[PDB]
């Protein structure tokens, strides 16, 4: 009997990995890593937040059991997530129109949402932005959902081509899902404005598709509250919603897998009914969500002192990012970049498309030991006041 | 436009949640919980293990980042897992034929295996024992895999009906999956003997199906190495295996979601092709596994002093279960039970089928505040020296 695994065809090599091998094997001093997918401080590190440490000490000292919680995870985390997302006093919360399941990251939430949709609804297709987060397609496809792209980023001109977005979405029908990045679009950093969000909200009500809000960077853009404005415009308008939230980035809890899938429906009865089917989706997957990270978040958010410390820590991260964006533009100018990079200061979060070609990226690695990804995505958190000059000089030189 | 969530049909009520809810509402002081699915100590609690508290203190003091690890999680965890499962200095490990992905629980490991199989192999059908752990069917069905049942437990006579097992498995073809519980079969507690495992192993070789060992109770049965004997009997023989292991129970880390999916192929190169595809299944799901629990386990297993502390508390738990099995059997006789229950002491782990009807289970609950699952499954860890008398008096009353 031939093996079950015998004829499996190797998965394509992960370029996210090939590049990271190169970098580690590169012995040149002053190599610059703009390819990384996480936040890094001015020293090139991704530390545990102080607020997070304090909470972990609190859990060490006080937790008395690791016994399972329900499939929807820690209730307090569900409440905190909801208030962060919709704002305290939200009519969604008061009207009990929203149910939240803690999940293993925003990723888990996306997959839970997809399994739930494919299994219980007529949804057959999900619209995502071009470009979008690389993992979106595979998550939805795996649940049997087709993924379509809508127009978003004008790459030659470094803009959110809003007119093209709108027009391309006319092909989306009632009953499709349309996925929108809550804030700090990944990888472009180009976000709708408040009014564009309001327009999008209004169109979704008119067209009848289901919005899904992927919000993984709340607090990395303009501020905690400001970064949710777009979601809340959707909440005021469309009576059904799915939100996949994440604490990986805004709590630097990446590997603890802290996120949430929130269903919103027209009334309590409908959302509760939907939610029982969501539990079934979770039960058929990994069942209970991991407690540690979520308890950390709930401990922090439930406590005023701890909450203050976390918000300042998050603000610091947000402001360093904005500082590097500004410095990048100014230093390219100073070093004589033969074109304008001002778009960089109009974008939010860690990631922008540098607008470099794959040839330029190649040369930047080989010749200057500056590492970006093939798409030209750069992570501005990879920048520091100390590596900026040689970084920008390298870029100027390949233009 | 009509909602997308409007016509979702309600999920069936969850009997496990339902029982848990009824028990919580029961204000009767002598109520007894033999329904829960977790270990409990002589005081009725499910404490965090001393070894785990120590390892969590260590992580608190040492950890300096929470950045993503690979899709297979923490390498030390994978190594400790493989050694626990196959034996240090295993030819499997030596030949580099095994690859381990840390997963969110054995549940996550079962789902990952299922998606992996559906997407990359000719596998259409998974065979499980009647009876089995309740979530098996949901998990494999969600991946589009048909679940079929094979013969296992003789309920009237309280035995593993091994001739029934073998004959019903004749229906299982090459490239089917057949799932076995490694040890402490849930819910019967009736395990194959070594020679039965060897026979089973020889049969799967002859017929050509793919063995999946769900092993969640290593160390709860006869001891760590003894409970792994069945798995090693399969490993010694079959060129391919899948193992879905869990630490929820043997470390009392239930809600941290610590487990693994281990693939085993004929050679390194082949298991590598298989495992990369598995990584793609994980990437389409929750991506990275949750760190905290796997780190705790890696820290404990990798330190001689902590491991000994862990093995001790686990021995305490295994031994407490066996004592309750014995005391239960003995107190039933002394209270006048109208039939013999000595099959109980022969069976392994927290769970046995009591043989009580749903009529009896029901009366037990309502009249005596004694909770068991409708199938009559009982959790002996729900027993103590203090509650044993009222408990056995209740059972005798409904016999």
């Amino acid at each position: 009997h031939v093996g079950t695994f015998e004829n499996i065809t190797a998965a394509p090599a992960d370029p996210i990995l090939g590049l990271a091998d190169l970098f580690r094997a590169d012995e040149r001093p002053g190599k610059v890593d703009l390819g990384v997918g996480v936040y890094k401080d001015e020293t090139g590190k991704t530390p545990v937040m102080t607020s997070v440490k304090k909470a972990e000490q609190y859990l060490l000292e006080n937790e008395t059991t690791k016994t399972y919680l329900g499939l929807d995870g820690l209730p307090e985390f569900g409440r905190c997530t909801q208030e962060l997302l919709f704002g305290k006093g939200s009519a969604l919360i008061n009207d009990k129109r929203a149910r939240t399941a803690q999940t293993p990251g925003g990723s888990g939430a996306l997959r839970v949402a997809a399994d739930f949709l494919a299994k219980n609804t007529s949804v057959k297709r999900v619209w995502v932005s071009n470009p979008t987060w690389p993992n979106h397609k595979a998550i939805f496809n795996s649940a049997g959902l087709e993924v379509r792209e809508y127009a978003y980023y004008d790459a030659e001109n470094h803009t959110l081509d809003f007119d093209a977005l709108i027009n391309s979405l006319n092909e989306a029908q009632a009953g499709d899902v349309v996925l929108f990045h809550g804030c700090c679009h990944n990888p472009t950093g180009a976000d709708p404005t408040l009014e564009q969000w309001q327009t999008l909200a209004q169109l979704s009500v008119e067209k009848g598709w289901l919005p899904l809000i992927d919000i993984a960077y709340q607090g990395f853009g303009r501020g905690l509250e400001e970064d949710a404005e777009g979601l809340r415009a959707f909440a005021a308008m469309h009576k059904e919603l799915i939100v996949a939230s994440s604490c990986s980035k805004n709590f630097s809890l990446y590997n603890e897998r802290v996120g949430a899938c929130t269903l919103v429906a027209a009334d309590s009865e409908t959302v509760d009914r939907a939610f029982g089917q969501m539990k079934a989706a979770i039960r058929a997957n990994y069942s209970n969500p991991p407690a540690h990270g979520a308890s950390v978040v709930a401990t922090i958010l439930s406590n005023d002192a701890l909450r203050a410390i976390w918000e300042q820590e998050l603000t610091d991260m947000r402001q360093r990012i904005q500082r590097m964006r500004q410095l990048f533009v100014n230093t390219l100018q100073e070093k004589g970049a033969n074109r304008d990079f001002s778009f960089i200061i109009k974008q939010n979060g860690m990631f922008s498309f540098s607008g470099l070609t794959k040839e330029q990226v190649l040369r930047l690695r080989e010749e200057f030991g500056v590492y970006a990804v093939a798409s030209g995505r750069i992570n501005v958190a990879g920048m520091t006041p100390d590596n900026m000059a040689p970084l920008c000089e390298a870029i100027v030189a390949v233009l």
